[PDB]
Formats: C-alpha cells, sequence, structure tokens
C-alpha cells in the first residue's frame, strides 16, 4: 500500500504584560497587569492544522498549557495520524531562550510520546527591529509533518 | 514503487486602503483610494512554490482571484502533482474572520477539487502589535503538501 | 518497505547597516558601520531543523556563507537524508530581488547538488508596512522537505 503525509503550520504571538504596582480604588486593593504558552499554542495550531481541524479555538484558560497539548495528542490518535517530525522557531529579542530549549524539547517530546529528535526548537531575533525588536512581545512558528 | 512529496510556502500582505471622499480637480471628479485576495495569493504562491515554478508573478489585475486559483489548478495537473493538504494562517487584528472561514474552505476546496478536510484555514492576531496590531494591513501564511 | 519525510523551517532577519563616513578619534581613523546571508542562513536553519539538529548556532564569521551551506550538505549526508525540495520566500521592500533569483537558485542547487527545480525562491513585500516596509531590514522564510 501507500502512506499519507500532512503538513501543519502554527503561528502565535504573545504580548508581554508589564507588572506594575497594585492599586487601591474605592478602598479595595486590585492587583492588575497592563497565561498563554506561545509555543505550545502554535504547536497545537499546527497539529490541528495538519488534520483539517481548524485551530485550538474550534475545540475550546489558566490550566497548564501542557494539558491542551495532551488533549491534542488524543485527538491525533483518534484521527489515526502520527507525528513524523516537528520544527519550531521562537522569535524573541528576549528573554534568552538558549538555556531552556532542551528542557522544552524533553518536556514536549514526552507529552507527545515521540523522540526528542523528532521535535526541533530553535530561537532567532529580529535584530532589534519591529515589535519583537522593541521587546513588546514574542512569536513562534511551528511546522509539523504527520503520517498514516 | 515510491512516491514524491513536495512542500510549498506562500506569504502575502495586504495594506488596507482607506476610503476617503472623491475629489474634484480641474473640474473633473476623480474617485480615489489612499483588488488582491491575500489568501488566494499566498496559496497560489505556495503551490507554485512546491512545484519549483517561482511565484504568481512569473506567470502573469481586477479579475476574481478565484480565476488565478483555477489556472494554478490546471498548472498543477500538467505537472501531475496532487494536493495532499493545505494549511492557512490568516494574520489580522480585524475584520473578524471567524464567521467567513468555512465559506472560504468550501469555496477553495471546490475550485481545487479536494476535500474541505484537506484545506485548513485558521486566523490569529498579533495582539495589537506591529503593523497588523495597528490594523494597517493583514498577512497570510500558507503551507501546502503535494504528492505524485 | 516505507520511507520517511521530514519538514524543516528557517526564518532569518537582516538589519541593514547604513554606511556613514569613517571617523578619526584620538588621531586614528576607524572605519565603522551603524556579513550574514539571510537566505542561506534561514536555509541552513530549515535543514538542521528538519533533522532535529537545532540551528546553525549549535554547530558553530566572515567566511562566504556558501561554506556553511556546504557543511550542512555533509551533515545531511551523514544523517542519510536527501532533499526532496526547498521553498524560499524573501521578504524585502528592497533591493529588487527579481534579477538575481535565478542566479541564487543555480548557485544553491549546485552546492546542494539537487535540481534547480527542487529549490524555489520567491520574493514579496510588506507593501511598505512594518520594519521591512520602512526598509530597515529584510527577512526570509525557508521550508524544506527531506526524505530517506
Ligand atoms: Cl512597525
Ligand atoms: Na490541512
Ligand atoms: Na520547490
Ligand atoms: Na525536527
Amino acid at each position: 500500500n501507500a502512506m499519507s503525509f500532512r503538513i501543519g503550520h502554527g503561528y502565535d504571538v504573545h504580548k508581554f504584560t508589564s507588572a506594575k504596582q497594585n492599586i487601591i480604588i474605592g478602598g479595595v486593593e486590585i492587583a492588575y497587569h497592563l497565561d498563554g504558552d506561545v509555543l505550545i499554542h502554535a504547536l497545537c495550531d499546527a497539529i490541528l492544522g495538519a488534520l483539517g481541524l481548524g485551530d485550538i479555538g474550534k475545540h475550546f484558560k489558566n490550566i497548564d498549557s501542557k494539558f491542551f497539548l495532551a488533549e491534542i495528542k488524543k485527538m491525533l490518535d483518534k484521527k489515526q495520524y502520527s507525528i513524523s517530525n516537528i520544527d519550531c522557531t521562537i522569535i524573541a529579542q528576549a528573554p534568552k531562550m538558549l538555556p531552556h530549549i532542551e528542557k522544552m524539547r524533553a518536556c514536549l517530546a514526552n507529552i507527545l510520546e515521540i523522540q526528542i529528535s523528532q521535535i526541533n526548537i530553535k530561537a532567532t531575533t529580529t535584530e532589534r527591529l519591529g515589535f519583537i525588536g522593541r521587546e513588546e512581545g514574542i512569536a513562534t512558528h511551528v511546522v509539523c509533518l504527520l503520517y498514516r
């Protein structure tokens, strides 16, 4: 017989939220900001993308994003596709990703039950240009290849 | 025997054109702006990309973009490749895409003569950052996988 | 038997460096600016990406970028994968790429020892929006598909 391959692509952006002092109003103290895991998000998007399932939005807060990834792993099995490989590009002026990347790979390879060598995570910069260069936020691109 | 797979990638950007009142000059009324379907454009690019055909520019105005997509469908057949699947990411702060996405999928699946499940369209935002966050325009990323 | 496919994705950005007159300080003349091949860079990233090898950074200045591409060609052989095809999107408001693209394709197809038709290079614009629209720099997206 023959086999089937499918590509997904996720893209996500996270805006940094500056922490600023809590304020009192009408005598009550309100902590504020002025959550989302950008990579796992783009990754879920890529996988549902490859499957013609739309995005994470079609299927669904403060729960560890790892959970969602685990639900996507199940949806993946029900559709009877496997991961061939995953490639990730984190785009950030900062923080510095390099120290944490292998941890990310092990973490996700585990949840997804593939080999570390089947999921690549690299980080680049915009060279201080655009909203990412000004450190207003970060983005990630994910591509996945699925097989049956 | 064996089979062949090929990846394309399109990327397109559309700048919004503000509608502003018509002006008279030298006594003649001139309507102005201060056309392109961004998705079908990136999509054509991805397909010609996968085939080593360059871009839509290598092969060619106000004609419905669906037409071009139909010519790309023919070029695809002459090269004897088929679509495995297509993944699309629309990047926009607005308008709101969600209501129109299924229409897009049906429309394009039809022209391309594949299953709706073979073409995925998702929409994300830049979270109000960069030119897209300021609503100056929109972009789309397309990836396609082709087989023989 | 069966075969294996793998996707890579590279993304690179280059900031233009304005040439401005040399300055003298403490009586010594210092030439300054206020190097990297963006495409070959994203391309290497895509290939190492597909292989679960991280990025060019994991494996390594003023040497012709073609060299690095040639080392990536060797790493590719040691892992025993082949290029199915490569798709490149150069994002620039300028300079004008169109005249130089075929040269790029021949150059890289040669080093990589594949057919010109196996590597596609297209160029688009941001329509004068964002850092690329303001001509502050350029980016490239590469996707590659590898087989065994
Ligand atoms: Cl900007
Ligand atoms: Na799809
Ligand atoms: Na190609
Ligand atoms: Na990989």
